[PDB]
């Protein structure tokens, strides 16, 4: 990645533009980390590519530059969700700017294509999907004339990583993009992606046909965010009450953000915040715009304390003064944890980002990514996070964003590094010879044990048809059980296997790869424990 040190000056040409346009039309008083620097490789009309952090600003790196040139720049956006997103901010600015989707109706489609090639007109970004490229011979025309016009004037890549299919959400639509620059040259092309693997930008660079490029990174580390994990209780009415008892002992009226893994789920939380008093509202991607502007400003005027969310893709929510960040349930990975709870704490003022570890749902989560060749992997990183008490949190994020991240010290900013516990570790070998003896029985009974069945054969309950004879229960509190089996899970002494039925994907446990070794009597299983 290329230094941005020498970019980040006030004295070029266009700086005093740039300012201006700052300050009057964005209503921004000061740049945030490398934006400024971004901005003048564009406006000198260089190649840039910009790794920033979901909210971390990158629209501005375009949107700003577009202001301050002649002519349009055009927008390559992966979703109709996404261009509406920047609409909605675009228009209440002032700023004129315009969309164009395969649905689009002729009569717009007629008039954005007058615009192009019309000198006076006032559109500064026109943003199209992938398919506008690829698939539509009339707007390739209409941006050869444009570019004879001297208005198609610059090219914004946003997520730019799904040129490669390497890189999440690949469209095989992006693979066409590389006619602009190669085509028309004098168009500046910026690219504007979250994901930091040089792999998947490297890639990209080359499909665009910009491989000489600068590329700038930010620091993806965020030294105002405390990172904590809590234990989820099993009983949904009792989870939600802890929640509420939370947001009211540390976070009275102050704005936060509530992820949930479903919609249900998602909509079920807010009204279960709304009936304890805590005023909530749901957000999700693929919302109407006029209800996603209603739950921003509902929030802005803070009608509504906490915004349930959604995780997955087209997330709109950003605000700069987000306290605090609740994970519902675990996300499917550390990449996504990192993003989704870095929403928290813009504002450059401590925030916290509270994940809830619940037992059912690895294999709630599990079940819904099996279609994902890593997903399990990806999952099981989150569970071992989750699960770690002996390693600084911010240490353990970082080690999946190698390029990006800086070494910069913790400081007691995670709820490791700030409790006063020491460890020691356990032996758990014949608990896992018992699962194993009760596992191995229900294969010969042709029988699959869900973690629930497992547990309760394993403490003496259920069928008795799957109890084991002579096994003793272990006389364990239920969560060290399940502790023990997770750990189990992790290491591979147990493995998933799955259940397809009519309408969900069902999870089961099976012996695992590494249960040859207590074939040795050697072999000894320890788990480390709070002290
Ligand atoms: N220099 C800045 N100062 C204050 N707020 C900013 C600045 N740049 C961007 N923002 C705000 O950050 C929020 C997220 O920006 P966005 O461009 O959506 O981030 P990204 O596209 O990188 O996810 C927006 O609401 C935007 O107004
Ligand atoms: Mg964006
Ligand atoms: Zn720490």
């Amino acid at each position: 990645m290329s230094s941005p040190a020498s970019w980040n000056k006030e004295d070029f040409p266009w700086s005093g533009k740039v300012k201006d346009v700052l300050q009057n039309v964005f209503k921004l008083q000061k740049f945030r980390p490398l934006q400024l620097e971004t901005i003048n490789v564009t406006m000198s009309g260089k190649e840039v590519f910009l790794v920033m952090p979901t909210g971390g600003g990158k629209s501005l790196c375009y949107q700003l530059p577009a202001l301050c040139s002649d002519g349009f720049t055009l927008v390559i956006c992966p979703l109709i969700s996404l261009m509406e997103d920047q609409l909605m901010v675009l228009k209440q600015l002032g700023i004129s700017a315009t969309m164009l989707n395969a649905s689009s109706p002729k009569e717009h489609v007629k008039w954005v294509h007058a615009e192009m090639v019309n000198k006076n007109s006032k559109l500064k970004l026109i943003y199209v999907t992938p398919e506008k490229i690829a698939k539509s011979k009339m707007f390739m025309s209409r941006l050869e004339k444009a570019y004879e016009a001297r208005r198609f004037t610059r090219i914004a890549v946003d997520e730019v990583h799904c040129c490669s299919q390497w890189g999440h959400d690949f469209r095989p639509d992006y693979k066409a993009l590389g006619i602009l620059k190669r085509q028309f040259p004098n168009a500046s092309l910026i690219g504007l992606t979250a994901t930091a693997t040089s792999h998947v930008l490297k890639d990209a660079q080359k499909i665009l046909c910009v491989e000489k490029c600068f590329t700038f990174t930010a620091s993806f580390n965020r030294p105002n965010l405390y990172y904590e994990v809590r234990q989820k209780p099993s009983n949904t009415e009792d989870f939600i009450e802890d929640i509420v008892k939370l947001i009211n002992g540390r976070y009275k009226g102050q704005s936060g953000i509530i992820y949930c893994f479903s919609q249900k789920d998602s909509e079920q939380v807010t009204i279960s915040l709304q009936k304890l008093g805590i005023p909530a509202g749901a957000y999700h991607a693929n919302m109407e715009p006029e209800d996603k502007t209603k739950v921003h400003r509902r929030w802005a005027a803070n009608e509504i304390q906490v915004v349930v969310a959604t995780v997955a893709f087209g997330m709109g929510i950003d605000k700069p003064d987000v306290r605090f960040v609740i994970h519902h349930s675990m996300s499917k990975s550390m990449e996504n944890y990192y993003q989704e709870s870095g929403r928290a704490g813009r504002d450059d003022m401590k925030a916290d980002c509270i994940l809830y570890y619940g037992f059912g749902d690895i294999f709630r989560i599990s079940s819904m990514v099996v279609m994902e060749n890593v997903g399990q992997q990806k999952l099981y990183e989150m569970v071992s996070y989750c699960q770690n008490i002996n390693k600084c949190r911010r240490v353990l994020i970082a080690q999946h964003f190698d390029e990006v991240w800086s070494p910069e010290a913790c400081n007691k900013m995670c709820d490791n590094c700030c409790k006063e516990i020491s460890f020691e570790r356990k032996n758990v070998t014949a608990y896992c010879r018992d699962l194993i003896k009760i596992l191995k029985q229900a294969e010969d009974l042709n029988e699959k044990l869900t973690p629930l069945k497992l547990i309760d054969s394993w403490m003496g309950k259920g069928a008795s048809k799957l109890r084991v004879a002579g096994l003793a229960p272990p006389t364990l509190p239920r969560e060290d059980l399940e502790k023990i089996i997770a750990h189990f899970l992790i290491q591979q002494y147990l493995k998933e296997d799955y259940s397809f039925t009519a309408y969900a994907t069902i999870s089961y446990l099976k012996v695992g790869p590494k249960a040859n070794l207590l074939n040795n009597e050697a072999h000894v299983i320890t788990m480390r424990v709070k002290k």
